[PDB]
């Protein structure tokens, strides 16, 4: 009933998927998976960290859930997730953090949506150095906002506040220095809440904004920002909630959606099968409601928490005295999901 | 004996500027103040928010206790602060954020020190519109980083490891996406660390370094980087020891010092006078350090650390359970450094 590309991608990605793959399979919802490669898989394998036929599967079928996917630092490809985003026009990062029972962590009552532009700002992929001959003396990056873009991302974070009768809308932005672009999508931000009297909205400067996600993160409902902010807020909130084990990020646009783990490839612990798959599996959550299985996602997200109360089945993580691995923990889930 | 450039500032500024300096004042130090005006107060009185005397003041003095500036968001003057920073070369912005005891925190251990780039990356000033006639479409702004600029701050916090006796330098970078600017950091950085053999080096990308900051900040020794990551990340850590009332940061150069608060002027509390000002002193006892005061600068922070302990005689932001105001607080610490 449903054709969806598969990526299991790099370092601890395999096995967490492996384990999302069982969870949603364990919900009776019918899934041809349409298995392709990406990342530094890819280039092992066929010598491209994005082969053709990898985004050609994910054109066809508008759906793709994706393990983390390795970018090499300071030189080397371009992030392969960020050219998916790009690509594919998926302008919406949606990034969901709400508390889970049970977690070893100072709060418990977290509950917020970071709403992340998700192809433009310091991702637009434009930088140089400057050089004499060989010799680097400087380097520059470009961050781009685009009226355009700062309009779909903040009426996305309305109406998605509306639709998940949410309260509050908060747009963090660095306008005080980066005058021009930071300046430009507040401004659009403005202009766009007053076609939404509903919905509460105000701003906060990104700083002061982390000071006070650490200091009381219920203040905030719905975030909106732009592409780098959004990715640093949004690990800062996973951290606050029990770590990047735990969180799911949905890239939304119009003709197409890709599910995956907030976190990456995980390269310290990869191969030892300790992984918590829990982000993983919120990430099949969010793809089963996005593609109309409303119930099946409802009754992965109980079983998760559920296991997650109980503490016994749990990866060391979220229980550093005896706990168990991914495969342990996914079929712990498999179980609550069947019962 | 010190002649110093005393800038009062915006909204809260000049009650904890007032209240530092009698602090400091209690402590026998001799000072010769010269009371300058900048930011908004400065264009409210004289129409100008750099007045050139203010700045011949501060290269003349070398010194200088500067109260939280407004920038405006969106346009307006550019921030005050980072002109002065700029202006002077004061490169390295040193924020130590250790923990007090007694604060409603969930961590009582933090202790770590983040050296900020403090003069280019995303704050050289470098940005446009695009425009067609007066519509704005786009904007554009300009991170820069110069091969100087990273051996110094880097140099910087290598030698203050050392000065400090800390054991370990973490580089925060965002090279995976940034591969230019945040690339040429992390390679500088990973070359200028085999110059200190005795000094620990690691790296970390900047989301997961907030994740891990919230979840484990005792991990953390000395945090070295870019601009906009050190303002973002210092105040993070202000989060995570009870709050931006709490931390104080120092801007050197190798000519001249300028010491402050990490807030900013607080309007939602301006004029109610309720404002913390143990970050404008904690500022004053580290200026009081680096003029040659040392023993001041420890009384200082002892009779701080005794009155936050106590617990009686603090502002709203660390206890509303039986609370006081800005000059209580300063009463309290004068007495408690005085004896
Ligand atoms: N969109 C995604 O594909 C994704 C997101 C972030 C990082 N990136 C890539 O991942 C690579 C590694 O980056 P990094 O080390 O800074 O970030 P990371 O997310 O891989 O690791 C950060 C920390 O979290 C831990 N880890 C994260 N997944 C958790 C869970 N599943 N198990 C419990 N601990 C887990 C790691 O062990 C590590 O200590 C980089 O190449 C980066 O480009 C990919
Ligand atoms: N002077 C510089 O070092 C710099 C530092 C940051 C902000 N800026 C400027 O300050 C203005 C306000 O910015 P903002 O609102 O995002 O940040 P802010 O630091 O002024 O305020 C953030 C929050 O912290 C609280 N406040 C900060 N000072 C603390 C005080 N000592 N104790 C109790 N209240 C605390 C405020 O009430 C507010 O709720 C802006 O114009 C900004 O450019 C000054």
């Amino acid at each position: 009933m449903h054709k969806i590309t598969l990526i299991p991608g790099d370092g601890i990605g395999p096995s967490i998927v492996d384990a999302a793959v069982k969870v949603i399979e364990a919900t009776g919802v019918q899934v041809q998976w349409d298995t392709q490669s990406a990342g530094m898989a890819a280039v092992e394998k066929f010598g491209t960290p994005l082969p053709d036929a990898t985004l050609d599967s994910i054109r066809a079928n508008r759906i793709c859930f994706k393990g983390p996917l390795t970018t090499p630092v300071g030189g080397g490809y371009r992030s392969v997730n960020v050219t998916l985003r790009q690509a594919l026009n998926l302008y919406a990062n949606v990034r969901p953090a709400i508390s889970f029972e049970g977690t070893d962590t100072a709060f418990s009552d977290v509950n917020l949506v970071t709403v992340r532009e998700n192809t433009e700002g310091l991702y637009a992929g434009i930088e140089h150095f400057i050089k004499v001959d060989e010799e680097k003396i400087a380097a520059e990056s470009i961050a781009v906002v685009t009226r355009k873009g700062s309009e779909r991302i903040i009426r996305y974070a309305f109406d998605y506040a509306r639709r998940a009768r949410r309260k509050k809308v908060t747009l963090v932005h660095k306008a005080n220095i980066l005058k021009c672009t930071s300046g430009l999508f507040l401004e659009i931000g403005r202009e766009i809440a007053k076609e939404y009297p509903d919905i509460e909205f105000d701003d906060r400067i990104v700083d002061a904004c982390s000071m006070q996600m650490v200091m009381q993160p219920q203040r905030f409902d719905v975030l909106v920002t732009t592409n780098l902010f959004g990715d640093i807020l949004s690990d800062l909130a996973a951290g606050l909630i029990g770590g990047l084990g735990l969180t799911a990020g949905a890239n939304i646009g119009t003709d197409a959606a890709l599910f995956e783990a907030v976190h990456g490839s995980a390269p310290d612990i990869a191969d030892k099968g300790i992984a918590n798959p829990t982000a993983m599996i919120m990430a099949g959550a969010m793809m089963l409601e996005h593609i109309g299985e409303p119930d099946a996602a409802r009754r992965i997200e109980r079983a998760v928490r559920e296991v997650i109360e109980d503490g016994r089945s749990v990866t060391p993580d979220l229980a550093k005295d005896s706990p168990c691995g991914t495969a342990q923990m996914a079929e712990a889930i498999v179980e609550r999901v069947r019962q």
